[PDB]
């Protein structure tokens, strides 16, 4: 929404989920773990930075059954959820203010691409 | 050095380089690309967070020849440097205030492990 600042960190998201997020249709991003990161987060899909969203909270842990009660929030197929979770807990990263950039930006390809480990959940 | 705050991001570094860094012997970390990240950075080796260092600057680009003039800063073997760089430019991430934690901390294993893409060099 016409911002001057850009996110410092990005998250790799596969289609169609990446698009659903930046197009503002998906406010819950499903992951196997929590994160304490808060604020803007770039959405990287197919090696291109297509947009961003603000990560404002994390809900969970959820069982697949509990997530199906929020189908409109994640738009994830039950078949894929179960095959993904593997009978284990899932979390939902809450997003808002998501938008798609006018032009997708290029992200450094592997292996030069710098990746950082999220240490926000480390037991200090 | 008795800090209360901990780094939010970590970098995966292979031994013996990881140890050389946290033990304060290696102030230059060699990488294929630059980064604008500044401040504390956890050093992750073998799936364990062993310590941290402050990333305070980035030098480069360097040719292998130019780096050999700073052997004491990176402690990297010429043979490995050339085999790594592959006839391409390299950069040196400048580190300081590095120390090894009293006890190495566990980092979430794959594939649950959350990794973020460094977008600091993206051409906006």
């Amino acid at each position: 929404m016409d911002y001057m600042e850009r996110p410092k960190l990005g998250l790799i998201v596969r289609e169609p989920y990446a698009s659903l997020i930046v197009d503002g249709r998906k406010v819950w991003e499903i992951r196997r773990r929590k994160t304490r990161h808060r604020g803007p987060l770039g959405i990287v899909s197919g090696g291109r930075l297509i947009g961003q969203a603000d990560l404002v909270g994390v809900e969970g842990p959820f069982s697949v059954e509990e997530l199906l009660a929020h189908q409109e929030k994640h738009l994830a197929e039950e078949a894929f959820l179960r095959a993904y979770a593997k009978d284990e807990p899932l979390y939902a990263w809450v997003l808002e203010n998501a938008f798609r950039y006018e032009k997708p930006l290029h992200v450094p390809r592997r292996p030069g691409r710098v990746m950082f480990v999220d240490l926000s959940e480390v037991r200090w």
